[PDB]
């Protein structure tokens, strides 16, 4: 084996991240303005815009969830707060008209009660929210939820970064599989644990397990530009979950921060010291970006442009687009 | 598939940019001073110097087109202005003696009238000027022009970055095919849409469709050094179109700008906010470089040196030269 | 041969370093808190924590060796001092309770006497401490020690970076093989001699020679993050030796240094001018990191997290984990 | 073809530079202090140290040639000065005892007279000094010299970067072949002409043509560290020619330059504007490094260390050593 040892499987793959690829233009009669950006969030739920906001306490509370739904996407309410408060945020969103909303739950002792209070509050999507879903406890929680409240509520499981893990979630009954172990902008799992999977390869592998079962893949983490959304969807994802790209918006939690004459907002991992109070996330800042509506417009604008270049009339068509791999120089 | 999924065609190629390759020296009895730098701009038009200036409003108006033609190249007048003004710039150039000149047209509602006014003004080359020529409207415009005024005017179509797109333009009747989707120095399509094709690979692919039909390829975008011109031509292109490399010259539109004691000129994408007034270009600055004549001398000087090292007596010979691929370290 | 010449073996392999790979998550029912971090230092000695401190005079004297042993690892006392002083440091450590301790010896004229004084002082591990163990003198020293005092003392040999060198040490009787030629943070062998071997590949190759004989591999040098420890062990190493990561701790030799309002400690190669008084190491500084106990907690915390993600209940299981290779972009 | 087009030979090879490889350690009983560093400069001339100084006017005049010869290497006197002055510098060197000296000649109108005046002055080596030796005029000059004065004077030809070019020089009668097109530290040929060949691959290819005919290869350009000398020789070169590494020494031409409290000397390409008065070199500065004797000691010290690690008792043995290819991360 050229990289060492005698086992070809020790280094199992070459992992590509968003920056490693570009979408190839293709024959097109699709105008960006006329592309259909709708896509499946879950088996049953289709969004007008294929974007959801991260379940993080510097990204999504009621104000963000409301704005996301109004923009045609959805918010996933974070779970770093008491059960009654999270359920009350669900109520606040559903009060704002017929708006879709999701909410994160863990697999700990209080997770089941949290999920039931969220169901009672009228949540549409429960996101079983972990860093490693390939685990009997996580799979059992997914299955239990789907068998208990699965007629009225869609159940997302995550996160995974391998084909086998995605397959396990599908088998457990997941209505969507969320992909991303290590790619988050505020993630230090890569350096702390030495664990991760570049996101283009992780999406390609997850989709290989999920698409044949009609289960949509949510690409979660590592998206830095509007172009990354197009790349994630072309790799086979049905939606993208965004943290950093939405953390600078007016609707995110947190105050404005002024440093060196420029405006920022705090953005922190849910595995950072501050969020937990061995951290696997940092506490950082992102530039202030203004109203969510405007950020989403620009992001969807880039997606539309990609659909124009690739001749993709729908997201389903975009999922069939081809990449070129680029070098460091490119 | 080593990079993920089960489809070998999902990642269709490995795309090289100019910085990924160098020209290999070869047996040579050609002195740089004695090389023949002439090359086909179109099927019928041969330039003394294989360089054309970008159809941009911070690069080519009448003054630049005149200087380019006098230097042995050609200018393509930009189309970000009323039809009567563009046609009047064509008249200004043709007034300066028997000078070649080209002009850009779109495929919008006013494009046909623009093209006819340009024909009436005595233009030699019409450039159907788009970001994505693999499109029925663009192909139809190319064909219509070629069938209507194609006896007296040469019709360039662009831009493309794939073999199939180049093939479609050839079939539509293009007299030259312009290659470049995403490589421009002021381009943000790569980040905004996630779309592009590294330019060496894009030229190799386009030439594979165009050369067998005797249709010249114009390499447009991404050329940063005189050496890139040699590389583009060796990859099979017949001419190169330059924006950034010519934007700093006295003959380009725009005022001198002084920042931190150094001189610059404004250089902006035609897809930037300022040019359009979701942008796919930026508004920037390039160092002031002095008279066009001197910049072209240096650029052709580098090309001549390359022809010396590779034993290329003509451009046609240079198109047969070989590359070495280099690593990040090199 | 694509990279030149006609000999495919001239460039013998593609060497990967820690930054070239990530651990892939795998099915897991292992909680980080419950993983077993114990591992073989030598054929006979098992540590609670798979970490040893470098035999360097800015890393390990008695204070560090005591703290390392108490944390469940071990210190290797450096040999840049008189024999009586080194032996006295061994005595100081053994005085602090039943604590494991190792000590470095060379292969020079005074090396045998040094090793016997260390044996008399009650050392548990002798580390034949060289930059190139594939050498008859080093192999002979290893063998002599193992045949003379090998019933009561374990003999480590190093350093190596190839399969053949590791094999030679095994055959000489080594109880453990230490791997690392050129990767140290303060190493300049790579630039001075042009010699080295990227550490993931070097570990994979050494383990291929050592594991089939039940000889543990110590990964020495190049570990910058807690995640690198997990990577080294997954590549097949049984323990990791750390210099830079432990040099900033309270227990390391040397004074606190204040520059630009921040705290540092001196950290220098044993091949630096200052340590020797043609240098193959530099004299540098590392940030002050506080008590050893806390640094080890964080490092083991990262290892535990990796064992969680990879479903490794023990180190032996972690040694079977798989990598993904990443690009420069990732 | 994965990188574009249908011609596998268009991109002829993957070129490696010094930074792309490291020497693998090997079984060794060679102490650095006892290695034999002698090597063939030409078919007939063997140096004690395998290093020659560049024929540049900021590197080698009489003072440098004398110091190089005394250190066991050789200087090649530059040719950017009148014939009588260059010949007089040869006389100055031969006056300093039995010291080897070389001198550059071109292939221009005054080149033959220059070569004869140098022969009359007692030169030992004539270096036919060009940027592209694969040319009938250069090959003819080499042959003419070898047939005219080749009994008493050794004739070096260069520079080349391909197997075919090296083969042509061998056939012309070269006593040594000098390799390097584009790698020099002050070289801009790569950017100006887009022409070059990474030096490890260029040496491997040249050696493949030269070694079977017993013609030594001189590695010229791109050597930044003492370790690069070992790498060049292991790739098959017999000696290395150094410019930048020797330009900072007391014996180089030029004054001391003080900028920002640090000492420098001027170092400029022979293709820079200043040396010629379309430039293919820059005018720069290198740190002042003190006496040549000390720089050579450090450089040979690194070479010796490499011979120690690779078990090379002689240079001839070092030429058989193996590389590992490294990634950007390494
Ligand atoms: C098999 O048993 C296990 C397996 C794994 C863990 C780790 C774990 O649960 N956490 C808590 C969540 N974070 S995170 O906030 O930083 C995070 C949040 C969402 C997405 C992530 C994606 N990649 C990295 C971190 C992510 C990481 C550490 C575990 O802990 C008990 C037990
Ligand atoms: C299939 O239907 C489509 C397909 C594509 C588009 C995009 C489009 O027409 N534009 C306007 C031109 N720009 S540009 O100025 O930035 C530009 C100018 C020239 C060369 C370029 C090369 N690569 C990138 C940008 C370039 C990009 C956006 C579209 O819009 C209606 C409709
Ligand atoms: C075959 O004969 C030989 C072979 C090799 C050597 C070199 C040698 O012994 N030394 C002394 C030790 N250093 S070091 O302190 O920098 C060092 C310390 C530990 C680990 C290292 C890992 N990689 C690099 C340097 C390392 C390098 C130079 C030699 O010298 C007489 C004789
Ligand atoms: C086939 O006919 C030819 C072919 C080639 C040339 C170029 C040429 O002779 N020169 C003059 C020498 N320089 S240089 O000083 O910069 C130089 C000096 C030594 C080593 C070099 C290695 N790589 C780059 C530059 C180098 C480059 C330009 C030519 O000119 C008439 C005619
Ligand atoms: O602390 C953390 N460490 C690692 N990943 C995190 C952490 N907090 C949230 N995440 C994940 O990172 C995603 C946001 O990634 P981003 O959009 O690149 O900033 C989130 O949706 C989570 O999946
Ligand atoms: O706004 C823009 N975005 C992307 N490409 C542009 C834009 N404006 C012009 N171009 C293209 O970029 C080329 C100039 O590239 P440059 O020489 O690298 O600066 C032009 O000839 C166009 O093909
Ligand atoms: O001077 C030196 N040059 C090269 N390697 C050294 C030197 N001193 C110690 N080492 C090795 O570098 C290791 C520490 O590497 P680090 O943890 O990356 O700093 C040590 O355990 C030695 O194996
Ligand atoms: O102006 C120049 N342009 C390109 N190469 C040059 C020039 N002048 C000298 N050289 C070559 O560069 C070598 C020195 O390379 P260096 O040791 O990397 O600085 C010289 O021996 C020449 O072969």
């Amino acid at each position: 084996v050229p990289t060492g040892g005698d086992d070809p499987t020790k280094i199992a793959m070459l992992g590509l991240t968003f920056d490693d690829v570009l979408l190839l233009p293709a024959a097109s009669d699709v105008l960006p303005a006329n592309a259909d950006t709708s896509s499946q969030l879950t088996k049953k739920i289709r969004l007008k815009v294929p974007l959801v906001s991260s379940a993080m306490d510097t990204v999504t509370e009621a104000r963000m969830a409301i704005a996301m739904a109004r923009a045609g996407g959805m918010g996933v309410l974070h779970r770093n707060l008491p059960v009654a408060e999270q359920a009350a945020q669900v109520e606040t969103v559903k009060r704002s008209g017929g708006l879709l909303v999701g909410a994160a739950v863990g697999v700990g002792d209080d997770a089941w009660e949290r999920a039931m209070a969220l169901r009672d509050a009228g949540v549409d999507v429960l996101v079983v929210d972990t860093a490693h879903a390939h685990n009997r406890k996580v799979l059992d929680m997914v299955h239990r939820l789907k068998t208990t409240v699965g007629d009225e509520i869609e159940v997302v499981g995550g996160n995974v970064a391998t084909r086998a893990a995605a397959a396990a979630l599908v088998e457990a009954g997941a209505d969507a599989v969320k992909v991303g172990v290590g790619p988050g902008s505020i993630c230090t799992t890569r350096v702390v644990a030495g664990v991760g999977a570049p996101q283009i390869t992780a999406i390609l592998e997850a989709v290989a397990a999920c698409a044949p079962h009609g289960v949509p893949v949510i690409a979660d983490g590592g998206l830095q530009y509007s172009g990354d959304i197009a790349k994630a969807l072309a790799a086979g994802a049905s939606t993208a979950m965004l943290g950093s790209l939405l953390a600078g918006t007016a609707e995110s939690p947190g105050e404005l921060i002024l440093v060196n004459g420029k405006q920022f907002k705090s953005y922190r991992g849910m595995g950072s010291l501050g969020a937990m109070q061995v951290p696997e996330g940092i506490e950082g800042r992102v530039p202030f970006r203004g109203p969510l509506s405007t950020v989403i417009h620009q992001l969807v604008g880039g997606l539309r442009a990609a659909m124009g270049y690739t001749g993709s009339a729908t997201i389903e068509e975009l999922q069939q687009a081809q990449f070129v791999q680029i070098t460091a120089a490119g």
